[PDB]
DNA sequence: CGCCCGCTTCGGGGCAACCCTGCGTCTAATACAAATCCGGCAATGGAGTCAAGACCAGGTTCG
């Protein structure tokens, strides 16, 4: 199980994040699936930088992380022959 | 007169090329070492700056 949860925080990703940083997301991840299913909404950040010991700045931060890449090659518009790399000035 | 045996003819199978009847959360840390950022003095040394001050040369004024 270590092996694998190594392999997984290395190569489960575009660009590449480190180890503490990836369990700092995981465990930011936990906390908000629990905090979502306890008070029934979506929590404040401040509330969430006060459940994890850090500051709201800091939770802004890894949640500016953790966000994954979007792909260049589906269909924006209606048809299919208007890809989403031919939109970008 | 009947009989084998490959040659051609069609069937069926098999396969290659395109869409949606497609389109999940997961142990949890410690310990340590190396690398790197960075913050703050601590030597500068060269490059810019102010000011004096001298250098005549030819208009300009005066004799």
């Amino acid at each position: 199980r270590q092996a694998i949860t190594r392999a997984m925080a290395d190569q489960a990703r575009t660009i590449r994040i480190p180890v503490h940083m990836v369990e700092v997301i995981n465990k930011l991840g936990r906390i908000q699936r629990e905090l979502l299913q306890d008070l029934g909404r979506e929590p404040t950040p401040e509330e969430l930088a006060k459940e994890m010991d850090i500051t709201p700045e800091k939770v802004l931060e890894i949640q500016q992380y953790a966000r994954e890449p979007i792909s260049l090659d589906q269909t924006i518009g209606d048809e299919g022959d208007s890809q989403l790399g031919d939109f970008i000035e």
